[PDB]
């Protein structure tokens, strides 16, 4: 599924991501924009041979199992394929664990390089939330 911006903002809010670990909804929508372009089916191979899955490009190195990332962990206890569903519940549940791990949203390099410090409010502008 390719979410609309406000559609994804509504879904993230419903699943309690708005102001989760102090990160406003616009931060999460901005991360999703630059990680996946709001596409739940997005997959990208990392240089280390891990893969990033779904709207928030969760990495098989630590968070989900894909069966092909040697010496990796599954800290969200989910198949990486579950992170490509049209229903973002699994991605949100896992993102809550990632952002709680100690470095906040710096875990998402695209958030750090493209969202951090910016007018992230713009990403929820016009949305009926
Ligand atoms: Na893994």
């Amino acid at each position: 599924k390719v979410f609309g911006r406000c559609e994804l903002a509504a879904a993230m809010k419903r699943h309690g991501l708005d102001n989760y670990r102090g990160y406003s909804l616009g931060n999460w929508v901005c991360a999703a924009k630059f990680e996946s372009n709001f596409n739940t089916q997005a997959t990208n191979r990392n240089t280390d041979g891990s893969t990033d899955y779904g709207i928030l490009q969760i990495n098989s190195r630590w968070w989900c199992n894909d069966g092909r990332t040697p010496g990796s962990r599954n800290l969200c206890n989910i198949p990486c394929s579950a992170l490509l569903s049209s229903d973002i519940t699994a991605s949100v549940n896992c993102a809550k664990k990632i952002v709680s791990d100690g470095n906040g949203m710096n875990a998402w390099v695209a958030w750090r390089n493209r969202c951090k410090g910016t007018d992230v409010q713009a990403w929820i502008r016009g949305c009926r939330l």
